[PDB]
């Protein structure tokens, strides 16, 4: 997270950390609890190539990464079939836990948005995670969960920004309809935040609008963070999650 | 170049090295002289974002990088407008030199193929460059230009290979019509070879079949190197480079 | 610490971590509380060149580095004047804290040995710290304090070991009288353990026999870790520490 | 070499490069040809632990490192027995080549100094090598041999400088009698120059005054480069090297 602050303990109870087996269970992506037994995350975190499930673990919200670990094995990994690379979309995946987790005030699910919510510019939204605090600048120990408020940029405006300073033709769409843009040169997600949530407050309720997907650098001018637009994949999600 | 050998001085007179201004003019990509004043390379070597030409130089055929450099400035860069990322194709670009270079047996152009050449499996082809000799293994000094013969794999066969062991649905095309696959787990190009040429001996003549574009690792089982298919963009090329 | 285990919460209440001002207060060396207001460490951890005290802090016994830090400023650093490089000895230094710490069962001093104790081979001894778990392998988060039992090797036997396979003449002493050897190819200290304690259980009492000083690699065959022999410097220590 | 320039091809014909086997024959220290079959270098480059001679090679003077290699195997490595670590001195070693090399204008020996030469401050001396051009800044390809004029600092003055800003007692000698100090905050040797020569011109003749040994940083204030004083080891050298 670039430009943010450490999260209050009572915030983002749905945040999760994905760990890969490497000398220790190392954090590599975020995710969100969307059902007591299901984690929502980015396809690019667990694909396109099929991985051995023995090498992955999920960690539920912790104020400080690695300090109070209670690792949870995954029973199944479901990656959207249209996914191959982030720039072409469908960057979304589901992790079914071996067992449903206990639901409390400190650890619980985030609500998915109704199909009609477009999250237009002006919406108050935050992205959270334990990623780098700037380009090539890792979050220092004790690794607090961070948050940052990021402004939403309408898709067409964002698509135009991506063409600014690039050879790509205007008629060539960079930002797709299954994507959403948020952030600016001072507020954005960074390496390690991928797969985590972008939540917006709508009439007093938190709804997950996006999944951290890709970008052209952390908090880089004219290159807002790109997220997978959750509403676009509700039908697919509902095919697996109760 | 993975699994190859140092190229003989008289081979590949069209090979070029692209340099970026660093603590020295550091090699970062290959290219090929397709006309006395035009270098063909990959778009990803110079885009999709526009870069300051002041930070780029072209070096013509040399046996060892950096030893006897005679760097050339680039007048202009033309990147195919359909290019954004390597996996969606159109990974091709043209660099116009300030003046036409002097053609000799030592340095000269490579012929482009006629639109009908498909370069099917079995065709003898070589990829050349100063790229890594293996994953995370940079070419050692004195940096000789290397070459390696790479086996061609038909597009659909290759597309099926890329779906092996992946979540990606079969209805999702990974290898596109403007791409070509060559290489195996023993012979392939690697980091730093991008933009360079894949050339095939067709009935006694050397034709450039591809431009090193991408892949999923260097000489990795069931993931051959992917090249931009030159015949696909002949008309685009001929829009800028004189016939 | 190479080849050890995480230390139990109630063990080594004298262990301390030395921190240098970086993107965070990063651990760089160990030390031991030998008096409520004095920390014993290795000179090479703080010299031979004089450094700005503002860039240094002491952290008392904690189970996991960085998690619950309560950093302490150092009022004064006293480095043995005979120190220049580890291989010529006198690798010992004292840090005076600004205030005497609160002694408890969880945090208290370690006893220094009487001058006559030689700590001969066979003596049960442990080295503790947050150093690498192997050559070029840093301690993984959450950075637990580790411990390992290390075999003592008599000085001359050790000095002969250090000449094995070397051009160095036998008349050249490598292991000095103010040094002590401990460790083998399975158990030893490693980068980041320097300055910490080697403590031995002598007839029911824990005595600090050495200070981690140097060696030729971590847990390397025929090259035991070298420690500054505490008894050798008792008078020097007692010139400053009550 | 910090603060220097590329050496003219005609200078330092005695400079050699020591190479260790690692993916390629990689440079790791300098040396000087003091006899057609003997190379003088630093003990720390080839010790204190005995190394397999098959992993070492010597390269005679090359204007550009790695470009025209003609590697020479070593027949024997003789390290001073008093050597253990650089700060305690005796940092000197001899390499006997399998065969004597051809002597020419471009490649030949450097003269050792007479026992009486102390090389006081003011003497014009240069250190040469292919080492880093600054702290953590490697020599960029094509790796030219560099040189730099370094001022000599009298031993006592140098020893006092080393105690400046340090806890070490004044009565504790840091700079020993078998050492010699040269350099300042703008001119010095650096990582990779170790083992190479410090040569001074005395009445129109080049004499090797020192072997690059150690120091605290490349061109660091009050920490001049430290060299093994060759005159101190003439008897030892003469025990192995003829004439
Ligand atoms: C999830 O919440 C459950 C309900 O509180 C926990 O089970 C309960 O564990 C208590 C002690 O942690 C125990 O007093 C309760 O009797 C027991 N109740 C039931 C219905 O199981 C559960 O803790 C786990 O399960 C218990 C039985 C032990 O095996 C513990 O070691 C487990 O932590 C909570 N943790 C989960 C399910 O992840
Ligand atoms: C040392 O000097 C000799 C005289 O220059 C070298 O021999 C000469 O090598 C020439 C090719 O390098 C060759 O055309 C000359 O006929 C030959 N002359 C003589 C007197 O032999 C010698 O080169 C080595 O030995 C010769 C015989 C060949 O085997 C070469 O390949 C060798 O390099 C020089 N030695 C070295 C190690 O350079």
């Amino acid at each position: 997270i670039v430009g943010g602050q450490e999260a209050p303990r009572s915030k983002w109870p749905w945040q999760v950390s994905l760990r890969v087996r490497d000398r220790y269970w190392m954090h590599f992506c975020g995710g969100s609890l969307i059902h007591p037994q299901w984690v929502l995350t980015a396809a690019h975190c667990v694909g396109p190539d099929v991985k051995d499930l023995a090498t992955l673990r999920v960690q539920l919200r912790e104020q400080h990464l690695y300090y109070q670990d209670q690792l949870l094995p995954v029973s199944r990994i479901i990656v959207h079939p249209q996914f191959y690379i982030i720039q072409t979309g469908a960057d979304i995946a589901l992790l079914e836990l071996e067992e449903p987790v206990n639901i409390s005030s400190r650890v619980h699910t985030v609500m998915l948005p109704p199909a009609s919510e477009t999250f237009p510019p002006g919406m108050p939204c935050w992205v959270t995670g334990w990623g780098d605090v700037d380009n090539d600048e890792p979050l220092p120990p004790p690794f607090p969960l961070k948050q940052v408020k990021v402004p939403i940029m309408e898709n067409h405006i964002c698509d135009a920004k991506y063409h600014l300073g690039a050879y790509t033709g205007d008629d060539v769409r960079i930002i797709r309809d299954d994507m959403l843009c948020a952030g600016n040169s001072q507020r954005d997600s960074c390496k390690g935040d991928s797969g985590g949530p972008l939540v917006c407050k709508v009439n007093g309720t938190w709804l997950q609008a996006g999944v951290v997907s890709w970008g052209e650098g952390c908090a880089q001018p004219n290159r807002p963070g790109i997220y997978t637009r959750v509403t676009y994949y509700l039908d697919w999600i509902h095919h697996y999650v109760p």
